[PDB]
DNA sequence: CTTAT
DNA sequence: GGGATAAG
DNA sequence: CTTAT
DNA sequence: GGGATAAG
């Protein structure tokens, strides 16, 4: 089956992933930011108690570790931990919005290619690591001690376009070794196009080995393979419409 | 003086005007109107007896009659009376409005005129007739029986732009036998313009014997006679400025 | 008094 | 959207 | 919890 | 202008 074939490239199979190939991203700063640091307001024991298993996952995981910082963003009660970065995003330098959108991406894809498979990457931004220096910038507080990511966090503005340009270049070979396939990338949601059946397999196959390869993982749940027929980025696609 | 030399002219001793020159106005409706008939809203003593002598009085000057009319719109107790007349303004044929705005209209006072002479016309909307046709338009109730105009009345919403229409034809000849001075005409606010004290004294006098004879009257109490300097449409015209 | 802004 | 406001 | 719309 | 709302 797809899911035994390619056990690194699953999500379900693989483990937590790590994007080999990209350089620990430093955050640069405005040039007059100095740092923030925001009080907890104290949460309830109840939303202590459902947040603590997820924090422990990804201590155990490494994806969040100890630290001193000067700054400090509170967590809300949503239970899974949500944090208010807006104070952060205003001092982060701003990056120019490479992230195409769907109705353009979507042009892109010729009415030849009409066999489709669609991936989502799991934890996609967890992928990629934060520099030493950049990760105090993301600290919380855990009751005491402070707690960082080491890896791009959830809520940070600029978290879509780094990933999907991190991807282009980890990508960027395939493209080049298979150049009669359409590969269409919208941060964590990709659509491979093929001409036939088997070169829409053969093609899935690569795309699968070669994201494993570089530490992505997407989930067999909801993966959509060599079907004539696809939801993608809310679109139904089907005889080559929408 | 002024008011002795002049006594038609003035309202002080005059008299109600009346516009001997220009045929009673018929009003035309929209293609669609038909008569609206709005009940009076009960008026407390208090406000009936204030307003009282003000009826009196038009009823004796003959700018009130009784009548019987399939319009009928309220008096409102401000006292002396004020008619909502907005749903009979929507039922009449609008005009374009040919008075022009006031800056417009001080552009054409040239530097060589500064001796001014300015006087504002009493009652002026009731120095023109209307058309018995017209007249049913404007009926109120009094109490039982409605009471109706012959003169332009109040509140109508071509009364400003008819009335500065029917001046300035009544004024043409003035303009044509004295080509040396200024005359401008804001409804009923004017301002006559000469180059020395004597040709406004002149003017003055012509322009006051032509108003009392046409049948307009103009307030002797403000008026500003023969000055450099004189107040007019809320400007302060002074050494040819503003 | 109701009604346009 | 409504109540405070100005105006007929 | 705070805060932009 | 403020309270209901969505979002970090």
């Amino acid at each position: 089956t797809w899911l035994s074939d390619f056990p690194q490239a699953w999500a379900e199979t693989g483990g937590m992933g790590l994007a080999v190939r990209q350089a620990p991203l430093i955050i640069p700063l405005k040039a007059t930011s100095t740092p923030v640091s925001i009080k907890q307001y104290p949460m309830s024991q109840e939303a202590r108690l459902g947040i603590k298993p997820h924090i422990q996952r990804l201590l155990d995981q490494g994806i969040l570790v100890p630290c001193q910082s000067p700054w400090n963003t509170p967590l809300l009660p949503v239970y899974r931990p949500v944090q208010d970065l807006r104070e952060v995003n205003k001092r982060v330098e701003d990056i120019h919005p490479t992230v195409p959108n769907p109705y353009n991406l979507l042009s892109g894809l010729p009415p030849s290619h009409q066999w489709y498979t669609v991936l989502d990457l799991k934890d996609a931004f967890f992928c990629l690591r934060l520099h030493p220096t950049s990760q105090p910038l993301f600290a919380f507080e855990w009751r005491s001690g402070q707690l960082t990511w080491t890896r791009l966090p959830q809520g940070f503005k600029n978290s879509p376009t780094l990933f999907d340009e991190a991807l282009h270049r980890d990508l960027a070979d395939f493209r080049i070794q298979h150049p009669d396939l359409i590969l269409l990338q919208y941060v964590d949601d990709l659509l491979l196009a093929a001409t036939s059946e088997l070169d829409c397999q053969q093609g899935t196959r690569a795309l699968l080995q070669t994201l494993g390869n570089l530490g992505y993982r997407a989930s067999a749940k909801k993966a959509q393979i060599c079907q004539k027929q696809v939801k993608y980025l809310g679109y139904l696609l089907k005889e080559g419409q929408r």
